[PDB]
């Protein structure tokens, strides 16, 4: 596949300089105030999207579980026990069918949105991730998927749903059109989505700080923190005013909350955790890492099977697959609820199914409750679940969650991984207490650590995940046990495979820049990875050359260079080359006054010109005849160049009949005169640091005599390319 | 004053390349494991330093208040009430005298350490901030200053005390000698100090992320977070095992904890805060900003008075000043305790002085308790303090804290600013309740917001302060009220002046690089700020030229250049210039094979050589005679060059008699061949961004023909220089 990076790096040219001269400090303050308003609006809209999802998910789940429960009672008294299953199947197969049609409409909405937000914040531009139809096909697709009982989550796709809003809202005010601002706003939207999904605004801010790992922008972080705070306190304001009666109160954080981690007042010896518990937490982490590695291995194999045996099929398939998994999931839940469910002697939350009077089914209250409610029941209830029920539930949920992720419907992954771990932690707590007396500590701490050591095993996130979990638990004393079970569960799994998001990004072939380069690649140099063969643009070039290079080549940036070694064209190029060069003595006096040889030729580097800018110049009548001076020019302003920003014209789309060939066009005023440059002797570590942190695109390599010697893009710094070049370097020596 | 920046930027030269070739992946993993161990040790040692301070501060305070309290009782029954004052004066004047002698020993330990940590993390190297004697003169100076009742704090100097440990411990293992690692370790130590002082490891991590605003280091942040977690959970483990009996439990976080913010179970209408409270919080923020601005104005005037009327005096003064302020702040406390104190009918915390039976003195229990205890009493305890007592206490504490900061003793500023705000918040809560009924909300929320809106007024920190306060309160629902009163209390104060740390850094004249440049300076270019006159080093230069440039000039880096336009020296320079250049066709074929004018001259840029490297080469016999080939050379290895890292020899210290002049020395193998470079057309925004984030030093400016036209350092990007050059630019046009 072919992917195109973002134009994050600022291009300062003559129209931008005119706008700069016009602007003053008061206009800057007004623009910054408008930016604050837009950030607040993005946060509020993400909170509202989360509210819309949450309200209707439960409005449908309650209806579906209130139509079957009476059917369960009557068909159980009659002994038929078949009408309820049929009604549940009808509900699930209708909801999943509606959720899969909405993904046939927009295929990018499939799965968790996080793999497509790790890429946009990296600057890769997955072709359809920030348009409104994707938001409609994901928000409406989730509430028909999780309401159909597919063992999926809602807080996963919330990051993508917030990212879409952050991309859309700032665009209406031409000052917000550039990608330099769009990437900042999508980072703010992702932070807001994380905050609204987990109730951890600091966690969302740190999630946005990496995955977009650029220079520390103090002021952008202070805005993406306010966006997350506004997102998590707008969802809270409405969700604590609809469920309860009090409106002004803020009684419950975002969609996934853990609860209150306090021990009973009766036991003074009881503590949340003690120094002895840390040894148990280290083993829980290394077991969770192995379980997450098994999960990732199985899901990677399943995805490899699907990408070759299901995707290359008519659109009728990828709907039958989702219906099949929904039918299997419903039948397994219902059968494991009537049978293998332990009726225990005894609330609105608790569910009584297939059990006698004054008795409840632990498996039924596990499965028929919403996943967020089941997490609370596994955190803060003791003695409700027997160890056999917990083991069977863990096995079934683990297998079905592994088999479900990858199908067309907009699935999530945080909750189904945060809920198997809760079962594992509760099970190990139950077996520990019976085996040897450990009643001096809270029992829900083991469930929390089991959930954390499974998230760390599956998604393998750090910093962001640690802060998200700590802020979700609302207990700072869990700072150390969580972190030391997130850095072990990762270190255990890294031996086997990468995180699931990395797995599902690598299957598509998306070119990503890793967190940092290795030392062996630091042994490599910039000359080895660069591209010597160049497609260049002369200043004062002709229209024929421009259309030829635009049609022939797919590159999006061309260096503007002059030969180091038509008559009007040559004269203008020589004049520009002479005028541009600024000698040291000239600067001091200004201050005081106050074949293959032909193909590869010495070319003095002058700037970079984008394909978009060249096409914009071609569409307009920006050209001067050789007879007249180069001073004559339509001289497009900055607004005129930015009018057509979101979608630029394709060169094949232009008629090209009106354009007179052999007419000179001046690209000097519109090029980027001084982009970042690296010497051929710079090592790959410095090049990678510049490319990643500056967010730049098309880094040129220029030698010590000012001659451009190569070009470098994202495809040159990708991991497999560096591995191949390092292997070739070892082979040469 | 003259300050020298850090050598943060990596220098990759031939000895480094040899070490790189020797090293493999297993050695890299072992080195990373050792780095993890060193980070853990830094965290543990910072926690132990905090424990040492905390234990002895209370051990001295309890003795000092147990010697007077009895004496107060008997001298009050007799009516003398004079012996207790003499005992208190003796204790205070002895402790302050001992605290001021330890600062006469090490003058840098004076005041809060934060202004000296904002500079080192900026890369300015205040001359004595990371040596062991400073740690001894600050840790031991604090426990004799706060124990003497000077209205100072302990949590301020803890950041500097952790920074010193982080600077000292990694140096014993030559791999940790470079400043590239020292700055990382001092950032980790500062994060650990913040965590141990406030119990907010995430707050310390974010405090270290800025003030060192560089490229996003994923892996370094994950280490400075673990360092802070280890620091705050080692202090906790000992402080909850010494005060209590249980050792394994973690019952109390670092030195300054707020408590538990829960409302009484009796009132259901009661909440921590509600939506209508936000209007009151906004006004509390704008009042706290004005109070902080008044504090800053008064303290700046006092400091400007002291720096010209007290500092240029014999060392006998600056001790009499501290004794005078201690004598005043003892008499004021004692008099405001017997008089102006309301004896109210009624615990170990509560303090009774100058009151009849079954009564307590509210002012006396405010003053005679430790500041951390007074904060708790002002937060979670209602009805104890009358509004008159609170107003008088706020006025007295505000004035004496403003007058105390700046004297020689190691004062702090967080607690004395976090404690006036608590009094203001409690006062406004008491006034509001009597004025109109607002019993539907918690009363300690107003105290918390008043403290936050005074910290925001005084120190004017963001992001870091917000997270520190949120994690200290142990309540995530306080995220929004706190943030919206830190962004207002700052926005109100910015109209008047800057924070205490900015003021007290600017008074010394330390060159700092701001968070970002303004748009008006973005109008400016790199040619305007650069330095055209250059002191350069030829490759294969003679000893005489090197000693001349080293003695004549104070610059610490010299460009290695060759003239663009002895016979052996000229021949070697020409050969090097010819061999170094790599043309584009050469790269392709290698892949396929597999007066004023004399002073300012065209010079092709080849690299940068540090003064330290030149002095190291001069000290050894690194030189070859013109008769013999340049290939002959002692060829110092990496370890030999790094043997003398912390303190480099001064050129005047060398005898220079042994060194034979007119012997050629080749500096090519040891220079930095490919540093970061900027074109003269680059604007000041990009130049500042590169300089600040890459942490680099001596950025060279090279034109389009490879000729170096200028040099840029920290002094060129400082705010005053940019303002002057922008004013000149406006004058020219
Ligand atoms: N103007 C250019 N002239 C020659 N080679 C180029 C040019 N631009 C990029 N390359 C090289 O071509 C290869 C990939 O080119 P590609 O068509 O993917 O670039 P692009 O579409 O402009 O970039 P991106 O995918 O990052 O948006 C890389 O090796 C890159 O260094
Ligand atoms: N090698 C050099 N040749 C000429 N000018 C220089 C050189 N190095 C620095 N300068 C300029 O001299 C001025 C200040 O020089 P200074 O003596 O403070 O530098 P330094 O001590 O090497 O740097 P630093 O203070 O950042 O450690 C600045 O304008 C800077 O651009
Ligand atoms: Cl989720
Ligand atoms: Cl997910
Ligand atoms: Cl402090
Ligand atoms: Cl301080
Ligand atoms: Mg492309
Ligand atoms: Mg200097």
């Amino acid at each position: 596949k072919d992917y195109e990076s973002l134009d994050y790096d600022r291009c300062i040219n003559d129209p931008y300089l005119e706008v700069l001269e016009t602007m003053d400090n008061k206009k800057g303050r007004r623009y910054e105030a408008v930016k604050w308003m837009v950030v607040f609006a993005i946060g509020v809209c993400t909170g509202l999207v989360g509210l819309f999802v949450d309200f209707f998910v439960r409005l449908f789940t309650q209806l579906k579980f209130g139509v079957v429960q009476t059917s369960v009672e009557e068909c159980s008294q009659k002994g038929c026990l078949a009408l309820s299953l049929l009604e549940l199947l009808g509900f699930n197969l209708t909801f999943v069918f509606l959720a899969s049609l909405l993904v046939l409409i927009e295929p990018v909405a499939a799965g968790s949105g996080i793999p497509e937000v790790k890429c946009y914040l990296n600057g890769v531009k997955v072709p359809g991730i920030v348009r409104l139809r994707t938001l409609l096909c994901k928000v409406l697709g989730v509430l028909f998927s999780v309401a159909g009982g597919l063992f999926v989550e809602k807080e996963g796709p919330m990051i993508h749903s917030g990212s879409v809003v952050g991309a859309g809202l700032p665009q209406f005010f031409p000052y917000f059109r550039s990608d330099r601002d769009k990437r900042d706003f999508v980072s703010a939207g992702a932070a807001a989505g994380v905050a609204a999904a987990f109730g951890a605004p600091i966690g969302g801010t740190l999630f946005s700080l990496e995955e977009g790992s650029s220079f520390w922008n103090q002021g952008l972080t202070w805005k993406v923190l306010f966006c997350s705070m506004s997102a998590t306190f707008t969802l809270n304001f409405f969700r604590s005013g609809i469920q309860f009666g009090s409106w002004g109160s803020f009684q419950l954080p975002g969609l996934l909350n853990f609860g209150e981690f306090k021990c009973s007042d009766s036991d003074k010896k009881c503590h949340l955790w003690t120094a002895m518990d840390l040894g148990f937490f280290v083993v829980m982490g290394v077991i969770g890492g192995l379980l997450g590695a098994t999960f990732n291995c199985l899901n990677k194999r399943l995805a490899k099977y699907r990408m070759r045996n299901v995707h290359p099929k008519p659109k009728l398939v990828r709907v039958l697959e989702s219906l099949l998994v929904s039918l299997v999931t419903t039948v397994v839940v219902f059968v494991a609820s009537m049978v293998l469910g332990e009726c225990r002697q005894m609330n609105s939350s608790i569910k009584t199914f297939f059990c006698p009077n004054d008795t409840y089914n632990d498996m039924a209250t596990l499965f028929f409750n919403p996943q967020e409610s089941a997490i609370l029941q596994l955190f803060h209830q003791d003695g409700t679940f027997s160890p056999v029920t917990l083991a069977l539930f863990f096995v079934l949920y683990f297998l079905l969650a592994c088999w479900t992720y990858g199908i067309s419907v907009p699935s999530g992954l945080f909750v189904p991984s945060l809920l198997c771990g809760a079962a594992f932690g509760r099970l190990v707590a139950n077996v520990l207490k019976s085996y040897i007396g450990l009643g001096h500590i809270y029992s829900g701490t083991f469930a929390l650590i089991g959930a954390a050591a499974f998230l760390g095993g599956v998604v393998r996130m750090t910093i962001s995940l640690t802060v998200i979990l700590i802020e979700s638990t609302n207990e700072i004393t869990y700072g150390l046990p969580i972190m030391v079970t997130l850095m072990v569960a990762k270190w255990t799994g890294d031996f086997f495979n990468k995180g699931i998001y990395d797995i599902h990004v690598g299957l598509r072939g998306v070119p990503l820049l890793e967190w940092e380069t290795e030392v062996e690649m630091d042994k490599l140099r910039a000359s080895d990875i660069m591209e010597p063969n160049l497609t260049y643009v002369y200043p004062h070039t002709r229209i024929q050359s421009l259309v030829s290079i635009l049609r022939t080549t797919v590159h999006h940036a061309f260096p503007v260079v002059t030969e180091n070694r038509g008559n009007q064209l040559i004269s203008n190029n020589i004049k520009f080359k002479k005028s541009s060069i600024l000698t040291r003595a000239g600067e001091q006096r200004k201050r005081s006054q106050s074949t293959m040889e032909e193909r590869f030729r010495p070319l003095t580097f002058h700037g970079l010109i984008l394909r978009s800018q060249l096409v914009t110049l071609l569409v307009r009548g920006v050209c001067y005849s050789e007879s007249q001076s180069s001073a004559s020019q339509p001289r497009l302003s900055y607004a005129e160049m930015a009018e057509d920003y979101p979608r630029y014209p394709d060169i094949h789309d232009l008629d090209l009949t009106l354009l007179n060939p052999r007419m000179i066009v001046d690209v000097t005023p519109y090029m980027n005169p001084s982009p970042f440059t690296v010497s051929p002797n710079t090592h790959v570590s410095q090049v990678f640091n510049l490319f990643r942190t500056m967010g730049l695109r098309h880094l040129p390599v220029v030698n010590a005599v000012g001659e451009i010697v190569g070009i470098i893009t994202r495809h040159n710094l990708t991991y497999e390319f560096l591995q191949a070049r390092l292997r070739q370097h070892y082979q040469t020596i």
